[PDB]
């Protein structure tokens, strides 16, 4: 019921009453959030004068109710379930070898506006340190945080570490301890453990004379965030059941009894991007598998008259005015093993492989590099490594099944994933891993935002080969968009 308040765009107001080392300041912020996309934009003003701490140290303090939860996870969304009455969010933020913030915030609706009202008290800061000395860079890195239920308080708890880059080249660490409790007495969702992935882009308003920050944030929930063990909850998987071959395959003449599960593919997200796919793989599904669509990022679109970049929807709403162009590239590459690969750089890459029982629905495809998909095609890398590991294990252990999940990892509104996390847990335990498969290819600079390669309010084009920590608005002062540049931790030149 609280989730229903977030199906459209929601106005946001932020107000912070601050005291650091006994010195008072106030900040006001306003903007809007669209949880369908996990996207919010806010502009903050220090109304009392100069902000006495660095803007980046307040980004976490300045509305996790705007996270996009995948549909099959929506039951784990505590933040929205507390609305409209809201929740209290309390943190202690320790700055290593310096002081600490303690914050208390109420996040709730006032009329049709989502308000974040915060009190902050900072103590024990060093006058010449990175904080009071303003030695932090104006940038921000992507971070994943692990949400856990706090049953004792009918809420959630989170502990996480933020890395603030410093101007000389070091990092300032900030350890965050967080507790959230409902304000209302009504029922709320107490979640299973999960992650929120956040990307934050900081900028300035050219017309704003006061001390200020513009913040663009993307927040999405996921069950997995890093490589390691399988990290799966099997209770969430579609269950094994018994049927027949022709009935499962929906084609052919074979009447052979089989044990299988129905693989779950996600609905495409608001940007049209494929999401996670999971199921239980069996020997019969493998045996039975033994006209593709194009996923997001496969084409670029441009206005015929302007030659300015268009969107796919523009192409749909008027193909007569919009050109569609393939992003793919054919090239010859030298592989690690010394072999030469002549072929297309990108594949319509299956999240759950055909060989495991996966289907060629758009929902099961990403725009993946050939390397991402098969590595060096020697069973040792890419998606192929973990697929073949599963195939081979089930071949040698025919009664064993494998819980299998492929989770694309996106940043911002980018149409190509940066990586795929593949989790596999066999029912005999011998496979128990999550691998991170990077969506890249040696030697080329991929355009993750639009697909294809990088060519030679935020800005459409800033200048960075493309891995520099600094970007410029103009080339004659010394690609990619400013939004991608900032979510990748880069900063504008001082």
């Amino acid at each position: 019921k609280g989730e229903e308040l977030f199906t459209g765009v929601v106005p946001i107001l932020v107000e912070l009453d601050g005291d650091v080392n006994g010195h008072k300041f106030s900040v006001s912020g306003e903007g809007e959030g669209d949880a369908t996309y996990g996207k919010l934009t806010l502009k903050f003003i220090c109304t009392t004068g100069k902000l006495p701490v660095p803007w980046p140290t307040l980004v976490t303090t300045f509305v996790q109710c705007f996270a996009r939860y995948p549909d099959h996870m929506k039951q784990h969304d505590f933040f929205k379930s507390a609305m409209p009455e809201g929740y209290v969010q309390e943190r202690t933020i320790f700055f290593k070898d310096d002081g600490n913030y303690k914050t208390r915030a109420e996040v709730k609706f006032e009329g049709d506006t989502l308000v974040n009202r915060i009190e902050l008290k900072g103590i024990d800061f060093k006058e010449d340190g990175n904080i009071l000395g303003h030695k932090l860079e104006y940038n921000y890195n992507s971070h994943n945080v692990y949400i856990m239920a706090d049953k004792q308080k009918n809420g959630i708890k989170v502990n996480f570490k933020i890395r603030h880059n410093i101007e000389d080249g070091s990092v300032q660490l900030a350890d965050h301890y967080q507790q959230n409790t409902p304000i209302g007495d009504g029922p709320v969702l107490l979640p299973d453990n999960h992650y929120l992935s956040t990307q934050s882009a900081l900028s300035k308003d050219p017309n704003e004379k006061r001390d200020h920050m513009v913040l663009l944030e993307f927040v999405t929930a996921a069950g997995i965030a890093a490589a390691g063990k399988a990290q799966l909850d099997i209770k969430n998987f579609p269950e094994l059941y018994r049927t027949t071959e022709r009935v499962y395959k929906k084609s052919g003449q074979s009447t052979k009894p089989v044990t299988v599960s129905n693989i779950h593919y996600s609905v495409l997200d608001g940007y049209g991007r494929s999401g996670e796919a999971y199921g239980i793989i069996t020997k019969d599904m493998i045996d039975m598998s033994a006209s593709k669509p194009e996923p997001s990022g496969w084409y670029s679109y441009f206005f015929k008259n302007t030659n300015q970049r268009a969107t796919e929807s523009d192409y749909k709403h008027s193909p007569k005015n919009v050109s569609k162009i393939s992003n793919n590239i054919k090239a010859s590459i030298l592989l690690s093993n010394g072999n030469v690969r002549n072929g297309y750089l990108f594949d319509r890459s299956g999240l759950i492989a055909d060989s495991l029982g996966g289907r060629p629905f758009r929902n099961n495809l990403i725009t993946g590099t050939r390397t991402q998909n098969v590595g060096n095609n020697d069973r040792k890398g890419g998606m192929q490594y973990i697929e073949n590991k599963v195939l081979d294990h089930i071949k040698r252990n025919p009664k064993v099944h494998v819980y299998y999940k492929a989770t694309p990892v996106y940043q911002g509104s980018e149409l190509l994933p940066r990586a795929v996390l593949v989790s596999a847990l066999s029912s005999d335990g011998f496979i128990d891993e999550t691998v991170r498969v990077f969506n890249n290819v040696a030697g080329f600079n991929i355009d993750y935002q639009n697909g294809g390669l990088l060519s030679s309010s935020l800005q459409d084009t800033v200048y960075v080969n493309g891995q520099s920590d600094v970007y410029w608005y103009n080339k004659d002062s010394m690609e990619m968009s400013e939004q991608v540049a900032l979510t990748r931790g880069k900063h504008h030149s001082t």
